């Protein structure tokens, strides 16, 4: 029967037995009887009444009101009256874009931000640096622009790809997201994922190779910055100061996935440094490296985030890690609870949106299929109650862009599974069901077509064409 098609599903909906043909905002109050992230929207035959506990809840309420107006535009007979009392299950609901692999122009970022805000996402994670490119401008290091932001091709396509954001563009993005209720989280991978950095500044590395080029294929790089060189730390101080000036969130994602340490083992500087500090192997050196980086961030008033590694030992209680490996989600939950860490659920089994969403679509020889229903199966706590898994801050979906060269491909792979991620991050389990979500997404096809002029229809053969083989 008559109901709302709001994604994510509100925490409480009470429908009433008459129809409203107008959603004109008649009242808009800030009330202390709601949490700062909660709202109450009342639909009456005369219009809508919005109450919110704060600016964040008001932004969420306006998103819900937009979805209601999009529904009303398609139902000339009107939508049901009622009362929506809403607040999120988790305070962290994030998407990650990967401009390092493929640069994303500022206007495409604005469109992406608008779409994710329509679904009450509040975290935007920028994977700014990797082997295939460096997108963060740092004063005093212009080769990052002239070398590390340009690559000759991508997987042998013979087409150069390049791009780097300006400080002004990044501050514009920050203000844009803030106006839409989204905090921006930069990621600067270290000490690895630095082939582009090595192409730009080989003297930062244990074995400088002047012929090093920015990587044009996937895979791992053995090139780690040398922790013994003072210019490395001067450079990272400069990077962190730029991040402090640009991104007010004060959160810096350092990557932190297990790096191959063969070159550290061979490095004469690092060899004598390990001997001098009585370090047994290169994992103690990695611990010392991350301790130094964390001290630097803390002196700047910044806080680190990591891709979780169970037996890394580089973490301090209170810090935040991401669960990402296939089938390690519950183990990561329990390990972080033991170690006093906070956890963000980004498990590749449910949250990696670079994987094909329909079986048979391009998998590039390794990607498994993550359907929309599979995605919606995601419970970030994995059956545990909030009183038992209170250290879980929320959900995070990465859209890795090795094979996503423009916004069209990016949005094709990101949606509509990002809607499922949003509902998993926002809606309590009591109001979640695959049937309701499927109905609502069927309506949201037209909602998105009307509001963003974007086509969310997904068939096996309607994915935009690629240039690779
Ligand atoms: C920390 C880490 O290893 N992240 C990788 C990322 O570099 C890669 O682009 C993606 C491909 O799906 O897989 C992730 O696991
Ligand atoms: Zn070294």
């Amino acid at each position: 029967t008559a109901q709302y098609s709001i994604i994510p599903e509100p925490s409480r909906t009470e429908l009433r037995q008459e129809t409203a043909k107008t959603l004109q905002l008649l009242s808009d109050q800030e009330v202390p009887t709601l949490e700062t992230d909660a709202y109450r929207l009342t639909v009456t035959p005369q219009g809508a009444h919005l109450a919110s506990g704060g600016r964040e809840g008001r932004i969420y309420g306006l998103a819900t009101l937009r979805q209601l107006r999009d529904q009303l535009a398609g139902q000339p007979e009107g939508i049901p009256c009622g009362v929506i009392t809403d607040k999120p299950r988790y305070p962290w609901r994030g998407l990650m874009v990967d401009p390092a692999r493929h640069f994303i122009p500022a206007a495409d970022l604005k469109k992406f931000v608008d779409m994710m805000a329509y679904y009450k996402f509040n975290r935007l994670h920028l994977h700014l640096t990797d082997n295939q490119g460096w997108r963060l401008p740092v004063p005093g290091y212009p080769k990052l622009k002239s070398v590390a932001s340009r690559r000759e091709e991508s997987f042998g396509d013979g087409i150069p790809h390049e791009g780097m954001y300006t400080k002004q563009e990044l501050k514009e993005l920050v203000a844009y997201c803030a106006a839409r209720g989204i905090d921006v989280i930069p990621e600067i991978d270290m000490p690895g994922h630095n082939q582009a950095l090595h192409a730009a500044y080989p003297e930062f590395f244990c074995f400088p190779k002047p012929d090093m080029n920015v990587r044009t294929t996937a895979g791992n790089s053995k090139e780690l910055v040398c922790p013994q060189k003072p210019e490395v730390w001067k450079f990272y101080a400069s990077v962190f100061n730029e991040l402090k000036d640009i991104f007010p969130s004060g959160i810096v994602h350092l990557g932190g996935d297990e790096a191959p340490t063969e070159l550290w083992e061979k490095c004469p500087l690092c060899r004598e440094a390990r001997t001098r500090a009585a370090m047994k192997d290169e994992q103690e050196q990695m611990k010392a490296f991350f301790a130094k980086t964390a001290a630097l961030l803390a002196k700047n008033g910044q806080t680190p985030q990591f891709w979780y590694e169970g037996n890394a030992g580089i973490y301090h209680p209170g810090e935040t890690v991401y669960a990402w490996r296939q089938g390690q989600a519950l183990q990561s939950i329990e390990k972080t609870k033991k170690a006093g860490l906070n956890l963000i659920m980004a498990s590749s089994e449910y949250c990696y949106l670079d994987f094909p969403q329909i079986q048979g679509q391009r998998n590039w020889g390794w990607m498994k299929t993550t359907t929309l229903q599979k995605c919606y199966d995601l419970d970030p706590a994995f059956g545990k109650p909030e009183k038992e898994a209170g250290h879980i801050r929320g959900v995070h979906a990465p859209v890795w862009a090795e094979r996503l060269p423009d916004l069209n491909h990016l949005l094709y792979r990101a949606y509509p599974r990002a809607c499922a991620i949003a509902e998993a991050g926002w809606s309590p389990m009591g109001v979640r069901s695959w049937e309701n979500f499927r109905r609502k997404l069927a309506d949201h096809r037209q909602f998105i077509l009307k509001r963003f002029n974007y086509d969310m229809e997904r068939t096996q053969g309607n994915e935009p064409a690629f240039r690779w083989e």
